[PDB]
């Protein structure tokens, strides 16, 4: 519970998505929840030129480490840590299939009973914001407030949990739903669904 | 014939279906013929961190070994092994095209004379029901009554062979197929297929 | 010019079609001219367990070794070579969107000009026989009379060229072309193409 | 600075290129500004049988080196860094994606805001002309006035930027911009789109 092994989990955690095929370029940045505020990637640099100092802390009120520049994202980092208490690590990238949801901006309905690991029977879709700006991170506390992921319209996905391990397992299940609800609405419109009352016993049972 | 040879190649099977992006995250269960029951993979355990000591044995009346949580889906393990006693393995898992076939509720028709290596001139697609419950246990129990593989609606596949090899083998050329039928039902609906009295020719040639 | 060197070369070929993507399970089968006949992979035997001595040959009276059982699909490949006196290798695969398009029974027209490779201003796509048969064959044949590569109706592919590297390389830009024609007649039908004088400057200047 | 270092860079820029998936079989050429022209890769040799003696030298008169044959496509690299002074790497591939928006022959909109890494609010798509030619050359050199990448119709796509690491970024960028594109346009045209007085914003921040 030392800065210097979560620093190489969140590294870890950058190379596993991009295995994953759900980073591309630079596009994601993760963080854990630590002390009063968190630990995030830096802005600019390429996932695999990362090491361990150049993970970035930025306390509670929003002051970075000297010297480092945090994710030019680390606002709604911030804002879902304090919507959701519980979560204590934050995974966003542009996973493609996600994000071309987003560009529908529809919510993925229940699909498949796996939905119910974000926490209902959705995944909503947050409206558009320009990058960086306290306006996203408004709609990102208020996506979040009951569910576990959201997408982000004309942007991407955020998932939260309570460790990386299963931030990042979460942000691959709902790209694979995204990827069954594309590939489905191109051939009907609208998809079947499960019930709520289906959907209701799903969550029991997890 | 021993166990931890069995346990062994369970645990190869799921690592190449992960290979081979027929299994992503935690979503598949194998499982081998053993004795009076099952050996089948255990419930949460991700693959990659999957021991031999892992593997759990269930025996043919359903109580599994002492301190191991078997699979949460091992009920359908056991439909399939008394639908069909030819079974020796059985591989499950939640690839992404089959999956997508299961939301529309279609089995798959004769587009391809591969079609054949499960038995018929379809893959049919079994309704929906809770995971883990009897229900669903009977559902697929019948849908394998003639068919070695089967869709399960808004779920995934079920595959069964005389060994884990052929069983994964089956389980891929299903998520080809299914793949196949997407990609063309897009263009047009519905697909062009082979006769019966061609599939007929090709399982005798099989 | 020796056999095991003609030999690990055909399983070199096999290895690298599974990289590419083009080979899944145990479909395809790549062949060489040699002496009178030609050499071939056999039938069954995964491609990872293919040693040296595995590679059969078959005589041109259509005699196979001894103790070795050629591949199921030998007889269009000795078709392809006496088809074509300058084809010297040929690879046979099911890729997924060389398929499809050999599902909806259509040629591929001239939508990029890399279409150019395999001779003129489509590939072809010829009626579906029996795997094995005589009828197949003499489709193939035919098909194959002004072109190096044809789609075989609910089947798959073929690609001939004057060495196994570039009878891959084939089979690959074919399966792109494939790829490209599907995800644009999702879209658009007819798929816009280039006129037959534009192909005829791009075939002089290859 | 030297010439072998900036090869060395060039062969890695291919064999990445092909690692992410946007170079198949020997379709991409990638070529840094040097001295009074280029270094560019040869034309035939496949990627992973080129070594630094491979890369080609053209001076600014268009002269290529003595024993080497350059890129067939050299003209248009020549265009770009004659068009953009401040472009000192340019990668060229056929990559699915950007290749089958290229068929449709429509520029790509801003769907989402990383379109402005380019530029501006879009992906020009400059018209067919045959390879190699003076023809393509202008078009690619006027396309390329205002916008740091292109699509060519019927063809393919042209990054540049200021060294190989961002052209190559630039590139997958467009890759998966044309992605999101295509997989939206299947379910909805015209596909959502950020305003003018968004992407302006955008273009601000970067
Ligand atoms: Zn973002
Ligand atoms: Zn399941
Ligand atoms: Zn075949
Ligand atoms: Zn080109």
């Amino acid at each position: 519970m030392e800065r210097n092994k979560l620093a190489r989990q969140i590294i870890d955690t950058c190379l596993e998505m991009t295995r994953l095929g759900l980073n591309q370029g630079t596009a994601g940045n993760v963080s854990v929840r630590y002390q009063d505020g968190m630990l995030i990637t830096p802005t600019g640099i390429p996932y695999e030129k990362l090491t361990e100092s150049h993970i970035v802390f930025i306390d509670g009120n929003g002051k970075h480490e000297e010297g480092k520049l945090p994710s030019s994202e680390w606002r709604f980092h911030m804002a879902a840590y304090q919507s959701r208490p519980d979560a204590n690590a934050v995974v966003h990238n542009h996973a493609v299939h996600c994000t071309a949801v987003s560009i529908l901006n529809r919510s993925i309905p229940a699909i498949h009973f796996m939905i119910a690991a974000a926490g209902g029977n959705s995944i909503p879709c947050a409206p558009y914001a320009t990058f960086g700006t306290r306006e996203l991170s408004e709609h990102v506390a208020l996506a979040l407030k009951n569910r576990k992921a959201t997408l982000l319209q004309h942007h991407g996905l955020i998932a939260c949990e309570v460790n990386l391990e299963k931030a990042l397992w979460l942000a691959h299940e709902v790209e694979v739903l995204a990827q069954l609800y594309l590939t489905t609405l191109a051939i009907t419109d609208p998809v079947p669904v499960l019930s709520d009352e289906e959907i209701a016993v799903v969550l029991e049972k997890f």
